[PDB]
């Protein structure tokens, strides 16, 4: 029997993306202008507090999905109110947490976990055990699409510095906001290269409205620019059928 491997135990959680033939920034920019076109009634129907934020489930989540690693040193680079932060805490205690984001958003996690504020593109990187990334913004409709490719390169560009340090990481969690760019495409294969590891995976249930997927330090999982164009592909086919009559 397959006895306890059935729980862990992917088909429920995340989207199956086997890789597939195409240019997948040709297509996400296709379907981000085709939702910069939709109406309030077509946008509305597929956009679709115990905890400092909903990113505590997220983490959690993406975490069992890992297989539930022992954290140790880690840093949370743009922490915002602190979700996965105070997961990081309940999980192993608040000695072991950095967390960085730019409160210039309130914190909302246990005050005794050390925070730094500051833009985590200008902080340099130190050796962790556990690399979190949760940065990344989608823009609105009226702005030109490459200024919403250059933010989130820019930012994708900041974790770079950490993944590529002579130590890197054993665990990472970094979102995606923006797969299909060239920058994003290289540096997920590049880390993919320095550490030996990685997948990158679509969350069911996350919101149609964005195009977020993370990388995770799973086993390796390589193609990644055809599972990307799997990934838009069928976005825009989900975005057209949640739209829809
Ligand atoms: N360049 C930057 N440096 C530091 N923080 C940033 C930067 N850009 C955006 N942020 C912050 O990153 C945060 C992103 C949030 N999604 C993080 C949520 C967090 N994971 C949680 O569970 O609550 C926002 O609060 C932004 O304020």
């Amino acid at each position: 029997p397959l006895g306890s491997e059935v729980y862990k135990g992917d088909g429920y959680k995340v989207w199956k993306l086997e890789p597939s033939l195409g240019d997948p920034l040709e297509l996400g920019r296709k379907t981000k202008t085709e939702m910069n076109a939709m109406t309030h009634d077509e946008f509305d129907r597929m956009k679709y507090g115990d905890k400092p934020s909903k990113g505590y489930d997220k983490l959690r989540v993406l975490l069992d999905l890992m297989d539930r690693p022992r954290l140790g040193t880690t840093v949370d680079l743009c922490a915002g109110r602190g979700g996965w932060s105070e997961l990081v805490k309940d999980l192993e205690g608040p000695k072991g947490i950095t967390a960085v984001s730019l409160w210039e958003e309130e914190w909302m996690a246990d005050p005794a976990i050390h925070r730094i504020n500051a833009n985590v593109k200008h902080l340099r990187p130190w050796q962790v055990d556990t690399l979190l990334f949760d940065g990344g913004e989608a823009f609105k409709r009226d702005q030109n699409l490459r200024k919403e490719e250059n933010f989130n390169d820019s930012l994708l560009d900041a974790v770079d510095a950490w993944m590529m340090q002579p130590v890197p990481p054993r665990n990472f969690v970094i979102k995606i906001q923006v797969p299909y760019t060239q920058k994003a495409i290289a540096l997920l294969e590049k880390w993919q290269v320095k550490t030996g590891k990685g997948r990158l995976v679509r969350l069911a249930g996350d919101r149609l409205s964005n195009t977020v997927m993370y990388f995770l330090s799973v086993r390796l999982e390589t193609q990644i620019r055809g599972r990307v164009t799997t990934f838009v592909r069928e976005l825009a086919e989900r975005r057209k059928d949640r739209s829809l009559t």
